[PDB]
């Protein structure tokens, strides 16, 4: 008869299952908002914007419009150059005798 292995790849160009068939959640390394360039590209969490246009609209002065998500929370500075100990065990209220 002629037994041979056959190949059958699936184009899957337009699938009708899974609403987000895309498996990308980071973004390409090319800024598509202001223009194509790699001089100062910065990768947002789920979005890509370069510093050149990022400064004009700020990274997130109020909200990132491309991420389509609000961020009212803030990130702590994670720094503490000053942190002396305190306790004030000695009670204070009356004036000093001052001999
Ligand atoms: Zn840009
Ligand atoms: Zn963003």
């Amino acid at each position: 008869m002629g037994n041979k292995q056959a190949k059958a790849p699936e184009s899957k160009d337009s699938p009708r299952a899974s609403l987000i068939p895309d498996a990308t959640h980071l973004g390409p390394q090319f800024c598509k908002s202001c223009w194509f360039e790699n001089k100062g590209l910065v990768e947002c969490n789920n979005h890509y914007l370069c510093l050149n246009c990022l400064t004009l609209l700020l990274s997130v002065s109020n909200r990132c419009p491309i991420c389509k998500m609000p961020l009212p929370t803030k990130l702590r500075p994670s720094a503490a150059p000053t942190a002396p100990p305190t306790g004030a065990a000695d009670s204070i209220r009356p004036p000093p005798y001052s001999p």
